[PDB]
Formats: structure tokens, C-alpha cells, sequence
């Protein structure tokens, strides 16, 4: 696969080796950060002056003046060729080249290239990541592994703003960094840099913001220290507020201050990008002024953030076009997937879907926010590089599969074993929902209509949940000691046990279906309470934040099934055999 897939693929069905000799055409003068990839690639390998041309460069570079025809004319385009005479890497400009490089990466295969001629740039504008949830932020670490990721799926954006940073909201915005926090987001620039990734930094004043020049001059006073530390693009957020400081004239006249004052008055500042209090369709007032007076007012450079017709929806072309209406502008999306900060007990591992994907120039951006869990909201940030990049061509589940399997090549089965039953989010106050084992659902189904109404069952159909239960724990045991990604497997491993017990308590529930004799079956029955207990505990132990405690698991359609099943054959045993087990499902002490 490549990921994104380019626009553009025209694949010869030779291969050839990559050189052996080369002569490196361009490397003085091209995108450093493209010839540092490149380099990496090519180590140990000798450069000459015969042997392989290999051309890099910017349309305007003398190397890449026989190919200026090829290189798309887009922001961010690039051409690349591998043949048997040559190969070029020519972008468009300097985050072109880059581009090629990493889809180059991708093309070599042990030492070999496929023959290949691609045309590639994106759809959307602004790809990327905001980190824009409630919850603990994001570790130093994290952020530092995130930035290099976001490079190698072209997205080209970052946007720092965690809700629970008391320098980016209140009252706290006023204040400079501590020095320690301030050199750590000195590095993180550096290395979006590096990635050609924009850093943005938001900032989030309005729940205690003053209208007057006292708090104007300590925001750009702010901006201006984030300057310094080599921040080149800028947010103010305005959602999740109440108060004077929802006054959109005001929010207008701030942004389009800080446009002429600061961002219109530097050498090379980038974004300017705010988010309304007003974000989404079911949050606006269609007979209130204020999103009108947004449009209107805020200068026309400024992007404007929205997250679709519910505060957590899908795109659609009919919601984009409601808001697009308003604002005068392309929106710049935030799309609230896979953010988890409301269904805090749950990991949200499932496909990236539902956003239309025939709508690119009706957003200037997309972003998504991501679970407060980095590492396992990766599965999710690589779908939307993809789809963002070439929503056209957008596949769902081969762009997760995809993921998977280049977060953690060495389990990628295991992963998607555990990802599958780890997608939806449960009843919630947004009434989102995902899919779920949706390969299982149809035999779950018929398995447990057999015993509501009558009987009986299809004897694949229990194997088929039996195969599982089975795979689900060597799923859980392998990523449990996986050590490939660390920071992953300590990020899920509280769900990775209840997931195992959720199998073994299957795996019995199962067994006590088959209930050969009484004292057997009383066997079964006692290990299943032994296993709801130890899901009790783990339920109190992990994960014990204020708002969704604990650790839920397959809620979907497995623990519904075992559930279900288990009181059912206790109510059939304790009508055969005059008992008086409980049948109830979830341990509880009280
Ligand atoms: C604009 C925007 O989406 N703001 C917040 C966001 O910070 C929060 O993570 C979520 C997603 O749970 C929704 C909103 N309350």
C-alpha cells in the first residue's frame, strides 16, 4: 500500500535495485530535510559521478529542470519516478520534496523499488492533529514520537491546545511557560520543524477574558513569548465558554488585532486560526447573529473551526455548506474522533469513516482530535492523514488495517484482534456511536435468539465464538509482552486485561451451554463469579478519573452476549435442578 494513496499512480510491472552507485543530483540545494531522509535511505552506498542518476530538488532547482512539466502545480506537490535509467524526487516546493521522500520510503521494498511514475499533492490544505481535548495532556514523549509520525503521513499540522494546560486556558493564559515547560515546547518546534510539520499554538482566554487593553496587550504579550521560542503559527479557541467573552464583535476585532498587529507585522508567521463558541449546527443560534458577524467581520485569512452539525458528528456536504454559508469561508474541521474524554472508560481503536469523502474543497482543514492515550489514538491520526490527504480515494478498513500494522508490525493480528472489539463508545450524552465486531454480530444474534425463543442453536456458530474467545487471549497475552511499541501496550494494558477476562468468562459461560452434569456446570458457574469479580476489581482500580472511571471493554456486542447467556442458563438450571443460583452479571460487593 501507500498511505496516503497518491493522486496520481501510473506502476510498471518491473522492479529494480536501489543503487548500488549513485550519483546524487541536487542534494546542495534541495529541501534539507528531504536529503537527510534520502541519505538515511541510501546509507552506506557510495556516491560517484557514474552509476544510478538520482535527481532531487524544488520546481527551480537546476536538478530538477528536465521534470518541470511532471511536478504538480499544488502547494505541497511532488513528482516522483523510479526507472531503470534514473530516479526523481522533484516537489513542488520544499514540503514537496519532503512528501516525495516519504512516499519513496514506502515504495522500497529489501533493497528493491517497484518501476513507478506518481503525481501527487493533497486535497486539503491543512492536515493534521489537535491535540484539543479534556484529560491529562500529552507527555513530552508522546508529543516528540507524534510530531515524527505526523511527518511520515504528510500531515503538515499540529495544534497544541490541551484543555487541562494552565497556560493555554484560564486563568493561567496571561503567564509565560515555566522555563522547564517552555524548552520542552522550544524542542517539540524544533521537531515539527524537522518533520515539516506547522506547529500552531492556541491559546484559550475567554472564560475570564477582560475586553480591554490590559488583557489584549498580556495575550499578544504571550503570543509574542511563544514567538520567541519558535512558535510560527497561532490559535485563540473560544469554545466550552460562557459570558461576555462569547461576544463575537469583540472575538472579531481581537482576532483580526492580533492579524494586524502581530501576525500580518512578523517576517514569517504562518496560520492564524480561531474556533467559535458557536462550533457546531445543534450549539449556533440560526436567529442569533453570531456566526454571521464571524464571517462578516473576521479578516478573510483567518480560518474558522467547526466541528460539524453536532459537537461530535461526521462531515457532511450539506453541513459544511450550512456553515460555509455563514462564515464566508472554507471551514477548517475539528473532528471530534477518536476524543474520548466523555467515554473515558472506553478506548476508541475502531476504523476512521463517515466523513464524505467528495467534499475537499469545501474545508480549508481537518483535524482530529485524538484520545488523551497518544500512541493508541495513532490508528485513528494515520485514516485521517490518509483521508485528508486523498479523500477520493479514502478505503476505511485497508487504511486501519494499514495503521495497525505500522504501529505494531510484530503483533499487527493480535492488534486488530483487540482494536475490533475496542471501537465503539457505549451510550453517551453526544449520541455517537461506532461500529463493533460487526464480523461476529450475525452468529451472536442467532445464537442468543435460539435460546429467548425455544432453541436451538447452530453448532458453527458457537465454534465461531468460541474461536473468539480463543483468539481474543492470545491477542491479549502477546500484547501484554509485546515490546516493539512500549508506549502503546502501557497506554491499553488496563483494557488488555479486562479484554482477557472477558474471553476466559466467555470461554466458561460457553462451557456451562454444553453443561454435561450438575456439579460440572456448578464448576463453570462458580469460575464465571470468580471472573466477574476480578472485572470488578480492575473496574475500581484502573483508570479512576473524576468523570467515566474504570475500564470497559467488547461492550458492544460480546459482553451483552455473555451476559445474556450466562442468566439465561442459570434461569434453564435453576428451573431443571430446583436451584436458586444468582444469575446476576456484574460483581457486586454491596
Ligand atoms: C471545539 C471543541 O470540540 N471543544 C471541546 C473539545 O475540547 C472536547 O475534547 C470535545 C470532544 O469530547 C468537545 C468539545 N466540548
Amino acid at each position: 500500500s501507500l498511505q496516503p494513496p497518491p493522486q496520481q499512480l501510473i506502476v510498471q510491472n518491473k522492479t529494480i535495485d536501489l543503487p548500488a552507485v549513485y550519483q546524487l543530483n541536487g542534494g546542495e540545494e534541495a529541501n534539507p530535510h528531504a536529503v537527510k531522509v534520502l541519505k538515511e535511505l541510501l546509507s552506506g552506498k557510495q556516491s560517484s559521478k557514474k552509476g544510478m542518476l538520482i535527481s532531487i530538488g524544488e520546481k527551480g532547482d537546476k536538478s530538477v529542470r528536465k521534470y518541470s512539466r511532471q511536478i504538480p502545480d499544488h502547494k505541497e506537490g511532488y513528482y516522483l519516478s523510479v526507472n531503470e535509467k534514473e530516479i526523481v524526487l522533484a516537489g513542488n516546493d520544499e514540503r514537496g520534496t519532503y512528501y516525495a521522500l516519504q512516499t519513496f520510503a514506502q515504495l522500497l521494498k529489501d533493497g528493491k523499488l517497484p518501476e513507478v511514475e506518481i503525481k501527487d499533492y493533497p486535497s486539503v490544505r491543512y492536515r493534521g492533529v489537535v491535540e484539543g481535548f479534556y484529560g491529562t495532556p500529552w507527555s513530552h514523549q508522546a508529543r516528540l514520537s507524534q510530531l515524527k509520525f505526523y511527518g511520515k503521513n504528510k500531515m503538515n499540522t499540529y495544534i497544541y491546545g490541551p484543555k487541562d494546560d494552565p497556560y493555554h486556558s484560564a486563568p493561567n493564559w496571561r503567564l509565560p511557560y515555566p522555563d522547564k515547560e517552555a524548552a520542552q515546547l522550544q524542542e517539540l518546534v524544533a521537531v515539527a520543524n524537522e518533520n515539516e510539520v506547522d506547529f500552531v499554538w492556541a491559546i484559550h482566554p475567554g472564560q475570564d477574558i477582560k475586553w480591554n487593553k490590559e488583557d489584549r496587550d498580556l495575550l499578544l504579550a504571550k503570543f509574542e513569548k511563544m514567538y520567541q521560542l519558535g512558535v510560527r503559527s497561532f490559535a485563540v479557541f473560544f469554545d466550552d465558554i460562557s459570558g461576555e467573552g462569547t461576544n463575537p464583535q469583540k472575538q472579531a476585532e481581537l482576532l483580526n488585532y492580533i492579524d494586524e498587529k502581530f501576525a500580518q507585522v512578523k517576517p514569517d508567521i504562518n496560520q492564524l486560526v480561531m474556533c467559535p463558541t458557536e462550533y457546531n449546527k445543534s450549539w449556533s443560534n440560526p436567529n442569533g447573529n453570531y456566526l454571521t458577524t464571524l464571517g462578516d467581520k473576521l479578516n478573510p485569512s483567518i480560518q474558522i473551526m467547526w466541528t460539524g452539525d453536532r459537537v461530535i458528528s461526521d462531515i457532511t456536504r450539506d453541513g459544511i455548506s450550512w456553515i460555509n454559508e455563514r462564515i464566508k469561508r472554507p471551514a477548517y474541521i475539528w473532528w471530534n474522533f477518536p476524543v474520548s474524554d466523555y467515554v473515558r472508560d472506553h478506548l476508541l481503536l475502531g476504523p476512521v469513516y463517515g466523513n464524505d469523502t467528495t467534499i475537499a474543497k469545501e474545508m480549508s482543514g481537518f483535524v482530529t482530535n485524538p484520545m488523551e492515550h497518544a500512541e493508541s489514538s495513532k490508528i485513528a491520526i494515520y485514516s485521517v492523514a490518509s483521508y485528508a490527504w486523498n479523500p477520493a480515494k479514502y478505503d476505511t478498513w485497508q487504511t486501519w488495517k494499514d495503521a495497525i500494522r505500522t504501529i505494531l508490525p510484530s503483533a499487527a493480528e493480535e492488534l486488530e484482534c483487540f482494536a475490533m472489539h475496542n471501537s465503539d463508545l457505549g451510550p453517551n450524552g453526544h449520541g455517537y456511536r461506532r461500529e463493533e465486531s460487526m464480523d461476529i454480530q450475525p452468529a451472536a444474534e442467532r445464537f442468543l435468539k435460539a435460546f429467548k425463543e425455544g432453541k436451538n442453536y447452530d453448532k458453527a456458530d458457537f465454534e465461531t465464538l468460541q474461536y473468539t474467545f480463543e483468539r481474543m487471549k492470545e491477542s491479549a497475552d502477546i500484547l501484554l509482552m509485546n515490546t516493539e511499541n512500549k508506549p502503546l501496550i502501557v497506554e491499553i494494558t488496563p483494557w488488555v486485561h479486562q479484554f482477557k477476562l472477558t474471553a476466559e468468562m466467555g470461554e466458561e459461560v460457553l462451557k456451562m451451554v454444553e453443561g454435561r452434569n450438575e456439579s460440572y456446570f456448578l464448576r463453570k458457574y462458580n469460575h464465571v463469579k470468580a471472573l466477574q469479580q476480578q472485572m470488578f476489581y480492575i473496574d475500581q482500580t484502573s483508570n479512576q478519573n473524576p468523570y467515566q472511571p474504570g475500564v470497559k471493554t467488547a461492550t458492544r456486542v460480546i459482553k451483552p452476549l455473555i451476559d445474556r447467556t450466562f442468566a439465561t442458563v442459570v434461569k434453564f438450571f435453576n428451573q431443571k435442578f430446583n436451584a436458586h443460583l444468582d444469575a446476576t452479571t456484574d460483581y457486586m460487593p454491596h
